[PDB]
């Protein structure tokens, strides 16, 4: 279901593992979503068809 990766902070974008190839999707711009550190814990949820890249640490 989620699908686990790090953030780019300069780029705004996640990076996530899934079936064996990284996958590149830009983060939402939203305050509390958007890649606020760079190298942050970011999913995409493949159920809920969502990217997060403030992932609850
Ligand atoms: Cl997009
Ligand atoms: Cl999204």
């Amino acid at each position: 279901s989620k699908y686990g990766g790090e953030c780019s902070k300069k780029d705004n974008t996640c990076t996530y593992r899934k079936d064996g190839k990284d996958h590149i999707v830009k983060c939402p711009s939203a305050d509390n979503k958007k890649c606020e550190k760079d190298k942050n814990k970011c999913e995409y949820d493949d159920h809920h068809k969502t990217v997060d890249c403030q992932t609850p640490v």
